[PDB]
């Protein structure tokens, strides 16, 4: 049980910046998990969103990340993305025209936000 402080900038500005209990987000290694008072680490995303929680099994940040850098601290986790999007752009109509596939990095965002939205299943 504890607050672990998170921050994602974007490409032209910042998402967001405070605290959270945890998030899941994918890079290099694959899904990886961030949990409360935990080492710190960096790593690079594959265009595939960003998910994170500011509770545990309540809170859900619906964040979309496009490319981006990792960066796991406690003073403040790190997360500068090139295409970064609020929960707020997750609506049908984004997961739409994404789900085109125009694009390498909108065509694996674009399953990865399908995702996140509540699609599969």
């Amino acid at each position: 049980m504890a607050e672990l402080n998170v921050e994602i900038v974007a490409v032209d500005r910042n998402i967001w910046s405070g605290t959270a209990k945890f998030l899941f987000t994918r890079t290099t290694v694959g899904e990886i998990g961030i949990l409360p008072r935990h080492i710190p680490l960096v790593a690079q995303l594959v265009d595939d969103a960003m998910v994170r929680v500011e509770r545990e099994g309540e809170k859900d940040l619906r964040i979309a990340v496009d490319g981006g850098f990792l960066s796991v601290t406690e003073e403040g986790v790190s997360i500068l993305a090139e295409s970064a999007e609020f929960e707020s752009e997750i609506d049908e109509a984004a997961a739409k025209q994404d789900s085109e596939s125009d694009d390498p990095r909108i065509a694996a965002r674009g399953r990865a936000r399908l995702r996140a939205v509540g699609a599969i299943d």
